[PDB]
């Protein structure tokens, strides 16, 4: 089974792609947006499975950050 | 301990972010190139691990696709022509 560093990278990358697609929905053709919206529910299901695995890892290894810090949106994009 | 569908999503999301960073490094005046490259090392190590995990998740007679199809570059599949 996967290394904890791999879980961190996967969690980070899935969160980033979800935010990047959400941002485009408003100016997208509704026809195209409606199709993305269904794909994005699949991303969220994968995100939950990943969180469950990471929580198990937190009980087994030392030196790992809290889950909520991994999925935080970077400040440079907020302010 | 991840479902096949979860592994497929992770693989494609990591590949997509990798393409985005590759594009930034190939452009004019990349900022903090040494650090972008440090990030890419990490992404590739995760990609290798996810690939081994996907392989192990396949049944002996699975209906799931080859790993190489998941990470193929979208632009490489396109063709473009104006009307004559």
């Amino acid at each position: 089974n996967l290394k904890p560093q791999t879980l961190m990278v996967a969690i980070q990358c899935v969160a980033a792609r979800t935010r990047e697609l959400d941002a485009q929905l408003q100016n997208d053709d509704p026809q195209n947006a409606a199709e993305l919206e269904q794909l994005l529910v699949g991303y969220d299901l994968a995100a939950d499975d990943l969180k469950n695995a990471y929580e198990q890892a937190l009980g087994q290894y030392s030196g790992l950050p809290p889950y909520d810090r991994l999925i935080e949106e970077p400040a440079s994009l907020e302010h």
